């Protein structure tokens, strides 16, 4: 019983929370997040919360998904918004820059299932490849994603048929993640 996908992620949060104890003496701290309850929220300020990784709680999965829109969802997708709870984490693959999306509490789990839906209707009205999106980019339509196909890490311009690969699955793309500060 070893996924070594929830410990590739596992891995990369300690690195993030090292990172930012090494440069700022602290757990991370995100004025993005205020406002919205967490079991990750360690005390607050006047804008902003302190978090650290918490334990998931509820069904393990994202069948809510799957049972909205008919597609088998890759296993590491299901892994990957269900190891823990966490706040969103910056990030450098390579010399792209990227913010990795996380599961911050069950109501926002139902709000992520909300958004993989909406995306993968969009996809199927355009006919293009499903994927299921893990990170953000600054580029406004860009996204870095699990191509659903094979699992392989890629990255893809909203709208279009453009995919690029990154990693041959998701847990050597976070195994390649380099904390960003």
């Amino acid at each position: 019983m070893d996924d070594l996908t929830a410990q590739a992620l596992k891995d990369f949060t300690a690195r993030y929370c090292d990172a930012w104890h090494e440069e700022h003496k602290s757990w991370p701290l995100s004025e993005e997040l205020y406002g919205v309850p967490s079991p990750c929220i360690i005390s607050t300020t006047e804008d902003a919360v302190y978090w650290q990784p918490q334990p998931f709680t509820g069904e393990q999965n994202v069948n809510a998904v799957e049972r909205a829109f008919d597609i088998v969802i890759q296993p590491t997708i299901h892994t990957f918004y269900t190891t823990q709870f966490a706040g969103d984490m910056h990030a450098q693959f390579g010399d792209i820059k990227l913010t990795l999306l996380q599961t911050w509490s069950e109501d926002d789990f139902r709000r992520v299932q909300e958004n993989l839906i909406g995306h993968l209707v969009t996809q199927k009205r355009l006919k293009l490849p499903p994927t299921l999106f893990i990170a953000t980019l600054e580029e406004e339509l860009e996204v870095i994603s699990v191509c659903n196909l094979s699992g392989e890490v890629c990255k893809e311009t909203l709208g279009t048929r453009k995919r690029t690969h990154l990693a041959s699955n998701l847990a050597e793309f976070l195994n390649q993640l380099k904390p960003l500060l």
